[PDB]
């Protein structure tokens, strides 16, 4: 430490918080020229504390003034490091502030977004927070540095090329800035790095080197008798001190969490389940509980993104699948890093349960035994990033939000890696719609370019809205955009489904596994127990009584539609999903539902931000109505 150029009362607040000597990926991160201002690329697989290299390159800058800034994707990550750096680093004198796409709903489980102010000399934020912001031309000023946490969400093709647009607007933005790209461990680091700029720090070492080993199954239920008697026996193992020994479980869909925590709960093991869809208060109470030694199970998806703070000394896979979508190898691997850094103690253990030949659905590509040797002796995947038509005119479009000159749209297009096309070719194809108006070589960004593009809304949404406006109601505009999707069916009537048809039956409600059975009333209906039948039939009823031979649109706005008036009425997503239980026997997430209003609220949002603009009043005072009426309820 003593030996790092970098002030000394920053040393000083970091030695009272518990540090000695640079970690391996540190170290290298260090003699690559961090601390001269140079823009490095860090790769390394997560669990080693690849957060920590982003402080490293901004906090002395900032330390004069120069404010940092952090970028994460998702939103407890944000939380969980804005509330570390705060706590760490006020106690120096720097005002520390988060920025996100603020919460709108008002509920007591939730979090309040405090603290966005751009004086802070210390900034955290998302990545649409932050892209909602510079779309509308707004500056932050005096950043120095720049670090990107769990970047490689490029390759998933939804975040990735508005991701890749916002960096090439950045490096536009702060050159000067000294620039930090954290990701764990993915495939192609040599001519990725090359492509950016970046001096590439590789760290293919596990932090902590695994203990792997299988096990077979016959079927099902000897699986989950093994996962019992692992759990067990993990459980009891100790350290030289009295302990215990704590596992977790990626099994492939939520409901099967649940279903696996209470059988090992039944079995006498402290149990529990672990995803989004759970209320935020007996979500973060279980990691607090596992975290204590309280637990002993955790059952969970991949849906474990970063953030979560969360040891074991064991891991367990009953199945390979997300859905039914083979795991990555990547997904696979950053699976098994929340194994080995875990166990305090022990090399961690991994188990993986295997039917052979089991394809869990039909459309998977290959048995979860060919799955299982994929995942485990692959290296893992090349990030890909490829703009779709519309992604490349949104990207060209916040371009314009923030740029006003055709040289500059021009050379940042050039900079980006996703564009399949140039920059003047969508500023005329927006010209066509007059989103912008190109009077060369500037372009002029118009109002409605201007909150379409602050909305983040597709091109055909935008034209949608446009088109309808007054014709139709904010809930009937809002609710076409985006209703309502994951809702599926009660134990006991997915079971008596997959049984009364002789074939593979999906879970959720919108699959064609159901449809085939909608469309057999007078043959699927007379097979079933009275409550079974009772509720399927009150379900027809309600959502597919449909004057269309189609019926899925029609169930999914009417579910979505009871869903807001569940919330006017001054329900919370507690109340609504257990009372969709207790009539329909359907599960729907409070997580999910919570979050779901809260992007109807940010549609409604956009709604009058273009009714503003075009001076539509109808909607404009009615979706500011209804928009309070879902907020307060």
């Amino acid at each position: 430490v003593d030996e790092l150029p970098v002030p000394e009362k920053f040393k000083e607040v970091l030695k009272s918080e518990g540090v000695r000597e640079l970690l391996p990926v540190q170290s290298l991160a260090v003699k690559n020229g961090l601390l001269d201002g140079e823009n490095l690329l860090v790769v390394s697989a997560t669990a080693s504390g690849k957060t920590l290299i982003g402080e490293l390159a901004g906090v002395p800058k900032a330390m004069q003034g120069k404010k940092l800034l952090f970028l994460v994707p998702l939103v407890a990550l944000a939380n969980q490091k804005y509330e570390d750096f705060k706590r760490r680093y006020s106690k120096l004198g720097l005002r520390v502030a988060i920025r996100v796409g603020m919460s709108r709903i008002k509920t007591k489980d939730e979090l309040v977004v405090v603290d966005t102010g751009i004086d802070a000399d210390i900034i955290v934020g998302t990545y649409e927070g932050i892209d909602y912001l510079l779309r509308a031309g707004r500056k932050i000023g005096n950043v120095g540095t720049i670090v990107i946490d769990e970047i490689h969400t490029l390759d998933d093709e939804e975040r990735g090329p508005r991701l890749d647009g916002l960096i090439a607007r950045l490096r536009k933005l702060y050159p000067k800035a000294q620039f930090i790209g954290l990701s764990a461990t993915v495939g192609n680091p040599d001519e990725l790095a090359k492509e950016l700029g970046l001096k590439l720090v590789l760290y293919d070492e596990r932090p902590v080197d695994l203990e792997r080993h299988i096990i077979i199954v016959r079927n099902e239920s000897e699986k989950w008798r093994h996962i019992a008697n692992l759990c067990r026996a993990e459980a009891m193992r100790k350290s030289k001190q009295g302990y215990k020994g704590q596992s977790i479980v990626f099994t492939f869909s939520r409901k099967r969490t649940h279903e696996l925590a209470a059988y090992l709960t039944s079995k006498g093991l402290k149990a529990k389940p672990y995803h989004s869809g759970l209320p935020y208060k007996q979500r973060k109470l279980t990691e607090m509980e596992f975290l204590a030694q309280r637990l002993d199970v955790v059952v969970t998806t991949a849906a474990l993104g970063a953030g979560v703070d969360f040891p074991a000394s064991q891991v367990i896979f009953e199945s390979l699948a997300m859905g039914n979508k083979w795991l990555s190898v990547r997904e696979f691997h950053q699976m098994l890093g929340r194994a080995g850094r875990p166990l305090y103690h022990e090399k961690g253990k991994v188990y993986l349960l295997v039917e052979p030949g089991r394809k869990y659905s039909a459309q998977m590509e290959g048995t979860e035994d060919e799955v299982a040797f994929k995942l485990l002796t692959a290296p893992i995947e090349p990030v890909q990033v490829e703009w779709s038509d519309e992604l490349e005119q949104d990207n060209v479009l916040a371009h314009s939000c923030v740029f006003n000159r055709l040289d500059v749209i021009e050379e940042v297009q050039s900079m980006c890696l996703g564009a399949n096309q140039s920059a003047e070719k969508v500023l005329e194809k927006l010209e066509e719609f007059d989103f912008v108006k190109m009077k060369r070589p500037i372009v002029e960004v118009t109002p409605y370019g201007r909150a379409v593009s602050m909305s983040f809304l597709l091109p055909k949404e935008a034209t949608f809205i446009r088109g309808n406006l007054g014709k139709r109601e904010a809930r009937w505009i809002a609710v076409k955009l985006l209703p309502f999707e994951n809702i599926y069916l009660s134990g006991t009537l997915q079971r008596e489904l997959e049984g009364a048809v002789r074939g593979r039956l999906s879970a959720n409600v919108f699959s064609p596994s159901f449809a085939s059975i909608l469309e057999e009333l007078d043959k699927v209906i007379p097979e079933l127990s009275p409550n079974a039948a009772e509720r399927l039939f009150t379900i027809y009823q309600e959502f597919f009584m449909c004057p269309e031979e189609d019926c899925t649109e029609y169930a999914m706005e009417r579910v979505s539609n009871l869903i807001i008036e569940l919330r006017r009425s001054g329900k919370h997503p507690t109340q609504i999903a257990e009372h969709f239980r207790k009539v329909y026997g359907l599960i729907v997430y409070p997580g999910d539902v919570f979050t779901w209003l809260d992007g109807i609220v940010r549609k409604l949002e956009a709604i009058e931000r273009i009714a503003r603009v075009f001076r539509v009043r109808k909607t404009e005072e009615g979706a500011k109505i209804l928009k309070r009426e879902i907020e307060e309820g």
